[PDB]
């Protein structure tokens, strides 16, 4: 009774222990979703083969040559995927996955943007993927950074950079998917203790054409991590 996939996105940080693994894997297990977006592996380019979650053995990386960054997005095993391109950061700051399931398009983009100038990152990547954007794209991760005013605490406007990532995204009929569903909302994603200031960082974009088709969204606080992480149900 159950077509529907789950997206997830997790900034993880740090995967570079085995016990944390095991405790990734059994949160996984329990949230059990289709796919899976992680941010802040830490894994370096030689250690990759070291991520292993029962149940999730497609796995795609990108990484950098530190213990540093680090993306990967996970497939179930009950899902079937069938990817036409993968897209990696030589840094490890995001990835694109080109595919389908079950006859229908997906493009996934996994992002983890550094903290500063974040906004403008964004808007390069955008740039450098452009040709691989089309109406089947989903970007998710840690953008760190608001996307609009109530994505913070403070409730402070947005920055010029922010705004010019806002026309990028517009400009390729992108949307706040998770603010489009809840448009009042005041969830956050992180807590930042030096301005005791709450913001939602983590976000869930994508085409204005699977709007139709976005059921659930909901933001799930874990012990694993200082960042909650977002789940979305498509159809
Ligand atoms: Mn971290």
């Amino acid at each position: 009774s159950t077509s529907h996939i789950t997206i997830l996105t997790l900034n993880i940080n740090g995967l570079n222990s085995a016990i944390k693994r095991h405790r990734l894997a059994s949160w996984i297990k329990s949230q059990d979703p289709s796919v899976c977006c992680i941010q802040e592996t830490h894994l370096t380019c030689r250690d990759t083969h070291r991520l292993k979650i029962k149940g999730w053995r497609k796995i795609y990386q990108a990484n950098g040559k530190q213990k540093k960054a680090g993306v990967a997005i996970l497939v179930s095993d009950k899902t079937d995927f069938k990817p036409t391109k993968i897209k990696r950061d030589k840094e490890g700051h995001y990835i694109m996955v080109k595919g389908s399931i079950q006859q229908e398009e997906l493009t996934i983009l996994n992002i983890y943007a550094p903290n500063t100038g974040a906004p403008r990152f964004i808007k390069q990547v955008l740039s450098d993927l452009q040709r691989d954007l089309d109406s089947h794209t989903l970007i998710m991760g840690d953008f760190n950074t608001p996307l609009s005013t109530l994505d913070r605490s403070t409730r402070q406007k947005v920055n010029k950079d922010t705004q010019e990532l806002n026309s990028a995204l517009h400009q390729a009929d992108l949307i706040d998917i998770y603010r489009t569903l809840h448009p009042k909302s005041t969830e956050y994603t992180f807590f930042s203790a030096p301005h005791h200031t709450y913001s939602k960082i983590d976000h869930i974009v994508g085409s204005k054409a699977l709007l139709s088709k976005c059921k659930r969204t909901e933001i799930i606080t874990n012990y694993l991590s200082d960042h909650s992480a977002i789940k979305l149900e498509l159809r």
